[PDB]
């Protein structure tokens, strides 16, 4: 009891000293789909089955995100119609937020708190490319805050 | 920046004071499908479009909760075949965790933290019988932690 609410204060403290890249998903690791998909029923039912509702969008190369898909888009898509996925990505257009591996959790907490988007990538400059490392969650972010 | 940093503190302590009913959803508010629900093309679509991923199945009255359905299960239901929603909840069934109004939040998160489960229901001892009120989630004990 009480000392479950003493490592939420301890996690409180790491927020300041924590970066995203510490705790965010790598891209090697992160189930996303290309923007050449046609949304027939098989490819919808990986959709579903991943048990995600925000999915990276991905052109070309698995470092390209430009789009972001959430579960809920496919409410009024028929498999049948095999309508390509950059129609329903162009259409609702959800918002993708970029940050950089160096940005600190509670700015990151704060930039999360502010607006609807659970979800952030990951991105560091190299050297003059930008390189995409990851994505972070809000739900990454809140497991370090309770985490013994 | 650092003034959030208190409110978490605030609320790590705040928790240990304050029970599930100040923070749950009322059940006249909690989005839920009967259990006679068919699977066809209309009613998964309203499942999708309601945002949520876990969503609570009652049989007759809403304040008879049986069962507890995923956004995921439907990853093999073909709407042209009409599959009774029964048949998955039976399928899956996935626990359905009940616990009293009176229980304090920091319990509550201590039983989010052991189980892969994020939702719960809010029961009270009726005398004058169980009398259920609302659903509380993960998310919104969570919320009141990082409240300003």
């Amino acid at each position: 009891g009480p000392l479950g609410s003493l490592n939420i204060i301890q996690g409180a403290l790491e927020l300041r000293t924590k970066t995203v890249e510490d705790v965010m998903t790598p891209l090697r690791d992160c189930f996303m789909i290309s923007g050449d998909a046609i949304l027939d029923f098989a490819t919808m039912s990986e959709i579903m089955e991943s048990g995600y509702t925000r999915i990276p969008v991905y052109e070309g190369e698995r470092c390209h995100i430009v789009d972001l898909l959430f579960v809920k888009d496919l409410a009024f898509v028929d498999p049948d119609d095999c309508t390509p996925l950059k129609t329903i990505t162009k259409f609702y257009s959800h918002p993708l937020h970029f940050v950089f591996n160096d940005t600190k959790l509670d700015a990151m907490l704060e930039e999360f708190k502010k607006g609807k988007s659970h979800l952030a990538i990951v991105q560091r400059v190299n050297n003059p490319f930008y390189e995409v490392l990851g994505i972070v969650t809000l739900e990454d972010v809140i497991e370090e805050i309770i985490k013994s």
